[PDB]
């Protein structure tokens, strides 16, 4: 389903929520994947940590200062690595007069203030922090241990590990797909909202074509230059060039799911914390095999997946004759139980 490819929101009951791989198959069966991004609001009784007041001494080893260059909706983000700091040190900076969220009536106002000021007063993003804020006993939707078919990488051979994102106002993530065109889970533990922009995978190539036209020097240097996660394109720029996209705001205690080859970027409203990781379903294997990778980085040997799930195609794929065409609208084989 999902004909217009719009971002869908789900409210699973505690029973539906219990199985992660089953629910993903469920949301795929409802066409959630067509948007490239879906929101999952978990049961009201469900909590992964009783309190976030015990993490002030937690170390952010490589905070990055985000320097943005550009104009006319077109930007490049340069990351400057800064010395290690604590969550206590970070929160103090985030909430300071120099870095705090401006006063705003509505989101459209905050969005406009972001697109107008992202080049000034560079913020610090306490991104890519190895760790989890989930309590060990928490079995439902545990980012640390999702136990998807992706775990085969580690089982046989940090993509499968959790990462925390301590954000402040204006810190942002550039347009990108997941490494190896994998899926992603992103839980916002606490704090101020996280706004998201998404392009449906079926229009993924249009955005690429548009970026290739805007940064031809970057495109001549690298086939998959968007993977560098440095390109920022404003919603107005996308609308001007007729690129279909959708937007959504993630609030604390909500989950966002990025689907294979579903381009996304966004920004933080203020001081917050988000944990994320990559995962996979049987549908991903074909995206993993066909993924255009950074030539100038995260690379996964597909051989193990093709052995187990496509042994009949192993010889044809190892010969370079696997001419399989991907249908971005087809749900995962695991969704059969719902069709
Ligand atoms: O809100 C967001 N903020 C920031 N980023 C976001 C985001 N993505 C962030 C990543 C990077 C993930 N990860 C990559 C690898 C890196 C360590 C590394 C490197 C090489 C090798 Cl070979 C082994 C390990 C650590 C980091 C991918 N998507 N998606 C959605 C939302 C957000
Ligand atoms: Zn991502
Ligand atoms: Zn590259």
């Amino acid at each position: 389903l999902n004909p217009s490819a719009r971002i869908m929101t789900f409210y699973p009951t505690m029973e539906e929520f219990r199985n992660f791989s089953r629910y993903i198959a469920y949301i795929e069966s409802q066409g959630a994947h067509r948007a490239g991004l879906a929101k999952v609001v978990p049961p009201k009784e469900w909590k992964p940590r009783a309190s976030y007041d015990d993490i002030d001494d937690l170390v952010i080893p490589a905070p990055i200062q985000q320097l943005v260059t550009g104009q006319s909706g077109l930007f490049t983000q340069y990351n400057i690595q800064k010395k290690a700091m604590t969550v206590r040190e970070f929160r103090k900076i985030a909430n300071s007069d120099k870095y705090c969220t401006p006063r705003y009536s509505e989101f459209e106002e905050l969005e406009r203030k972001y697109w107008k000021n992202l080049t000034f007063n560079p913020p610090i993003y306490g991104a890519d922090v190895n760790g989890t804020l989930y309590e060990k006993h928490v079995d439902e939707w545990n980012i640390g241990r999702l136990r998807t078919i992706l775990d085969l990488v580690e089982k046989e051979s940090g993509v499968n590990t959790p990462y925390l994102y301590f954000g402040m106002w204006k810190t942002s993530f550039a347009w990108h797909t997941e490494d190896m065109d994998l899926y992603s889970i992103n839980y916002l533990h606490f704090g101020e909202p996280k706004s998201w922009y998404s392009v449906p995978p079926e229009h993924g190539k249009r955005l690429e074509r548009l970026a290739k036209g805007f940064f031809p020097g970057s495109a001549q240097s690298c086939e998959a230059f968007l993977r560098h996660k440095m390109t920022l394109i404003s919603p107005l720029m996308l609308k001007k060039y007729g690129i279909p996209f959708d937007k959504v705001t993630q609030e604390a205690g909500e989950f966002m799911i990025t689907f294979p080859y579903g381009y996304h970027a966004g920004f933080n409203h203020g001081f917050n914390c988000a944990e994320s990781t990559n995962f996979a379903t049987r549908r991903w294997i074909e995206y993993g095999k066909q993924a255009v990778l950074c030539s100038c980085m995260v690379k996964i040997s597909m051989d193990v997946f093709v052995r187990k799930f496509q042994p009949e195609r192993y010889k044809l794929w190892k010969a370079g004759k696997d001419n399989t065409v991907i249908d971005h609208t087809l749900p995962t084989p695991e969704a059969a139980e719902f069709l």
